[PDB]
């Protein structure tokens, strides 16, 4: 779309929205929600935020590596300075919101929110096929400070979380 | 496109993709999956296909799903071999919504009707989901076909639905 390549030095896209189901400090997989309108772009333009896109909820590749790695270092992102991680896929509200509770993510430690039509990733050029890709992107005061996609099958050299933590201490505010 | 009907033999060629269950109920744990073919399943034995519009939504979840799982033994008692809950959802969404729900074994299974192939082919698809509804099959022999189109409702595609159907046979 008109917003790909997002690139460092861009703002965030305006009119971003996903749908999530808030998270309540519950893991009952069995209650199932109500999904809300996250706005995205009114809450990445202040403060530090993570978005990491997946190709698919309980997926392999998505749950063994990708989404445990961003839990195993939520006391390093926050220490970094982020204020909120965002994982989003073209699932709906719903999976992605089991798929949180399956993680043990309990709190607003990290959002699991649908990425509806890959409305979003198809604006930046990273989607294909009703899923989005693997990428992630941080945004400090709406401003993108990074914007990787994984092309290749299995690997978050780009969307991991070592690459995101990379980021944030060349940042020079550690 | 007129549905399924009583008096039908059960349509050839149906498959659908999923992860053989391993008695494991952990969702962080994904397997591979493979082709169930459906058709040949259903060929013999009483069997009951339920598809709903989505793994972990509201009714399919606190409603459909769960009275199935607390009615097996009736089911059984009446002679049910094989329960079959299909949807859009990719294979390992369905593996994780029958883990979510319990489920170790066969007793019922959570397949994927990859691109509505099926759901559509019998007109009960719309826009990338499966409709909700049952069918019941004896021996290759559709026996109840019916589809639920109340938002909310469980009236044709329940297990209390299935049950009836049964024990009218």
């Amino acid at each position: 779309g008109a917003m790909a390549p997002l690139q460092p030095g861009d703002s965030f896209p305006a009119n971003v929205v996903f749908s999530y189901i808030p998270p309540t400090g519950s893991l009952d997989l069995t209650v199932s929600g109500r999904p809300i309108e996250y706005n995205a772009s009114e809450a990445l333009a202040k403060g530090t935020s993570v978005l990491v896109a997946v190709p698919g909820a309980f997926t392999p590749t998505c749950q063994e590596k990708h989404v445990t790695g961003f839990i195993a270092k939520l006391d390093q992102l926050r220490q970094a300075g982020v204020d909120r991680v965002l994982f989003i896929a073209s699932n709906d509200a719903f999976v992605m919101s089991a798929w949180g509770k399956a993680n043990g993510i309990k709190d607003e430690s990290i959002l699991f929110l649908s990425d509806s039509d890959t409305a979003f990733s198809s604006s930046i050029g990273w989607a294909n096929a009703g899923r989005t890709g693997r990428y992630a992107i941080v945004v400090k005061d709406g401003k993108v400070v990074y914007a990787a996609v994984d092309t290749v099958r299995g690997s978050t050299e780009k969307s991991g979380v070592d690459a995101v933590l990379t980021v944030l201490g060349n940042q020079g505010k550690l």
